[PDB]
């Protein structure tokens, strides 16, 4: 026998084991290895809790965010804040329209505006603005939530980071970039898969592209661009059992279970 | 004389210009309007300095580097920080005392018949507060930094660090200023006033403003609102406004410039 279904979830929700790949013998055997498992599931986890209000801590994802941040700053990369409001005409140029699969899942605020599914509108629109005040390459990089309807958060926290202009072997370039992020996030053993596309044990949690060419201008700068989640990373890296744990919640602190 | 910039002028300075254009006076039209032209001239060229600086030394955000300043000085006094989801529901704001007929409601963003933005940090704050008393006997400490919306010195969507302190050891009013200093010298901002101020939410809070300028409302409880809360104990909470600590610390024109933009990167505009 393994786990019930229903055994998974009620070990998931205080316990961050692994615990799909146990096999028992009869309902005897898997009954009191599931008694036990929860029993040091949830008292693992009020220690953890516990432990967080003696000595407290800077945020995971924040000290996620900041270890990635330094990284890229050393870099040579700007980092820019941009606002969560978007246009329907931004999205549009995005080509998220009503057509498209992404464009369903926005959260509008009204007839003209959404809370940003992406990054990249805004960035772009920065990066290109930069460039009109020097002759070299721009390299920004933003952190921050992003929505969409629904390892799926309806809000969640993406890296999007842009280098545009005159590079030079751009591939490489990017998947340094990505090298440089990865490895700066705890995260150092990865796939590379097509565009190019980040995963870790067949999960998805980066995509990237050379040339994502901007129908307001007949004549394009050259650009690269890479979208990480960060709580998809940090779900990774800490081993927790699903992607609610180690960001945003009135739930979940670090991982623990607080109610 | 007494003649001034008018507004369209000062609007057009503080375009690309962090100066103090309000104060200055003139004796007629004339001299206003020259002194009009040279100050746009000197405000784009300071401005494209800076952009030109920015570019040659990339650097950490401003707003990214004031929250870091802030929070590792309340996590060095034992706060816990915290990260909350933007959405909140109906019901959650109601548990606020906002509900229809109150004025703040009129500004809330609503994503759905029982979802919205939320306009403040308190009510995901009291929910975490309260499920961590349930884990010790002591001071529960917490904060939070991050984007709030309110329909509109007044941004849409803001940045707020809030902070709970429950249960404090000692007098929660002397606590709760003692916290303000921590987040003020950190902010790099150490001097400003304390007023009682009116509030619908909080019946009265201290509010810290320099020069006139709020950027904190505090309350300790009131009863009424903690008891919605199930917090049954001496509490309190502070709300500051990092765009307008910003903006004050740097001298910027207006609080458009420090924040999030796609216009502004660090008070210069870039388009
Ligand atoms: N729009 C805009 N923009 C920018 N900024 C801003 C805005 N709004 C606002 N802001 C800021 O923030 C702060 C705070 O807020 P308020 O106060 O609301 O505001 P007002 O008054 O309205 O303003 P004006 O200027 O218009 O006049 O407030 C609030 O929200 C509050 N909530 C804060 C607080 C207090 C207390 C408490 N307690 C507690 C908690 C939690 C838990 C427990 C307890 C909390 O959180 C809190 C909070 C202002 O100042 C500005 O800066
Ligand atoms: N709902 C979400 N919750 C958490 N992370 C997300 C979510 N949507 C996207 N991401 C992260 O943002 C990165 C940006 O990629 P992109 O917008 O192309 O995602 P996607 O193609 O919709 O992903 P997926 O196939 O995993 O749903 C994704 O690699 C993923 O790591
Ligand atoms: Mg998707
Ligand atoms: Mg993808
Ligand atoms: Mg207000
Ligand atoms: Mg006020
Ligand atoms: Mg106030």
């Amino acid at each position: 026998v393994k786990y019930t279904d229903a055994q998974i979830q009620r070990l998931r929700e205080y316990g961050n084991g692994t615990y799909e790949q146990k096999v028992f013998e009869d309902l005897a055997s898997r009954d009191a290895a599931f008694s036990k498992e929860m029993s040091v599931a949830s008292t693992d986890n009020e220690k953890k809790i516990k432990g967080m209000i003696a000595n407290p801590s800077r945020h995971g994802l924040t000290q996620l965010m900041n270890d990635i941040a330094d990284a890229l700053v050393a870099e040579g990369f700007i980092e820019v804040r941009t606002p969560i409001f978007i246009s329907k005409d931004a999205l549009a140029r995005m080509t998220i329209t009503e057509d498209k699969p992404l464009f369903k899942q926005v959260f509008w605020i009204d007839e003209k505006r959404a809370l940003r599914p992406m990054l990249a509108p805004n960035l772009y629109s920065v990066m290109r603005d930069l460039r009109d005040h020097t002759d070299g390459p721009v390299k920004i990089f933003e952190m921050g939530s992003c929505f969409r309807k629904e390892m799926h958060l309806e809000e969640f926290t993406m890296l999007a980071l842009g280098d545009m202009g005159p590079r030079g072997d751009a591939t490489e370039v990017l998947k340094n970039y990505i090298s440089v992020v990865m490895k700066a996030a705890g995260l150092p053993d990865y796939d590379l898969v097509q565009t190019i596309d980040v995963e870790i044990n067949g999960q998805e949690v980066c995509s990237a592209a050379v040339g994502p060419h901007d129908a307001a201008h007949d004549v394009h700068e050259p650009c690269s661009g890479a979208g990480f989640g960060l709580e998809r990373l940090l779900t990774i890296r800490e081993k927790y059992s699903t992607v609610k744990k180690g960001g945003a919640s009135i739930s979940y602190l670090n991982g623990a279970k607080i109610n």
